[PDB]
């Protein structure tokens, strides 16, 4: 059954509810982005209308067979009627083609759904400014004050820096990169670019960017693994065994491998500095976890909804212990008495 949290009320609209059959009374079902526990479900014989970004529906198009006349993509930052309802979506700053949804009830109530989002002060001055929102459903994944992790920014210097350093040191060392999913291209695009290489890739990886709108991704991105020194691989083959197995592949080409994986937040954050980083290593291996997460912070999450200042506040992650409830209750309760209410 669809939990409440997913249900706009006073419309025929879903959010993200795809695993659940046909839901009861629903006209029109929106997806946020293109990640699978949000996505779960969609396929070529799904026949109701599906409202998303231009991404997110060549995405479903290409990769889930969904047939054309069933996809109902929309412009961002534009004011569109769905089954007499206004609607906008807004950029998430999550992965790409990830939007936040505003619906403009037909009695007055507005209601913003953030689906997956990192919070950032550029939010302040889009068409949120605009109106009082009365509803919020927040992305909770990161709501309590230990989860602190650097800029993206931050994190991109640092991995620029150690790849350029290693690779200038030995010529013939390789860098991986871990990936399951879309978002965090920054991390591979950007040492690909310091390095003066493409990206190489499986074919099911590349069709799966060749989908994204990157301005001159043709240029960054490969399938040919032998003319590149960045490679990209599922993040389950980011460990010792699976980069030395890796290694004999390439036929000599390299001795060494510096290797990513881009985790979202990992406690060590909690006593150490981005630049304090160091990698675990075994022989001529050495893999790199950082901290680059496409989620709010705590603080930046405060400082969203203390900007936004909501009537009510659902929660849409970590709601299914009394613990984690009861936490987060505790936090929108501290924010809204710290605002003056
Ligand atoms: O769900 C009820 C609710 C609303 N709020 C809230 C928090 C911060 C601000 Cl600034 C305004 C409202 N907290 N709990
Ligand atoms: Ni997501």
């Amino acid at each position: 059954t669809c939990p409440f949290y997913k249900k706009i009320p006073g419309t025929g609209f879903t959010v993200d509810a795809f695993q659940y059959g046909v839901v009861e009374g629903c006209t029109a079902y929106f997806l946020t982005h293109f990640h699978s526990d949000h996505y779960a479900g969609l396929s070529k014989h799904f026949t109701f209308p599906v409202y998303c970004s231009e991404i997110t529906g060549n995405l479903l198009k290409n990769k889930l067979h969904v047939q054309e006349q069933y996809i109902h993509p929309l412009p961002l930052d534009t004011e569109c009627i769905v089954n007499g309802v206004k609607v906008v979506l807004l950029d998430a700053n999550h992965c790409p083609g990830a939007v936040m949804i505003l619906f403009y009830l037909p009695n007055g109530t507005v209601i913003l759904h953030t689906g997956d989002f990192r919070a950032d002060p550029s939010m302040e001055r889009s068409l949120l400014a605009d109106q009082k929102v009365h509803m919020l459903y927040l992305d909770t994944t990161y709501c309590s004050p230990e989860y602190t992790f650097p800029s993206q920014q931050e994190v991109i210097r640092f991995a620029i820096n150690t790849a350029f350093e290693a690779v200038t040191l030995n010529p013939h060392a390789l860098v991986v990169c871990g990936t399951y999913s879309i978002g965090k291209e920054k991390v591979f695009l950007a040492i690909a670019d310091v390095l003066g290489s493409k990206v190489g890739m499986s074919q099911e990886k590349y069709k799966t960017l060749q989908c994204l709108n990157i301005p001159e991704i043709n240029s960054l991105i490969t399938t040919d693994m032998c003319s590149s020194l960045v490679h990209l691989l599922p993040m389950m083959q980011i460990n010792f065994k699976g980069l030395q197995s890796h290694l004999k592949k390439c036929g000599g080409k390299y001795n060494q491998i510096l290797a990513f994986r881009p985790t979202g937040w990992t406690h060590s954050n909690k006593f150490t500095r981005i630049a304090d980083v160091i990698p675990q290593t075994k022989g001529n291996i050495s893999i790199y976890g950082i901290p680059y997460s496409e989620h709010s912070s705590y603080l930046e999450m405060k400082r969203f909804v203390q900007w936004l200042k909501p009537q009510k506040i659902i929660p849409t992650v970590n709601v299914g212990t009394w613990k984690s409830r009861s936490t987060m209750e505790k936090y929108f309760r501290e924010w809204k008495l710290e605002a003056g209410y």
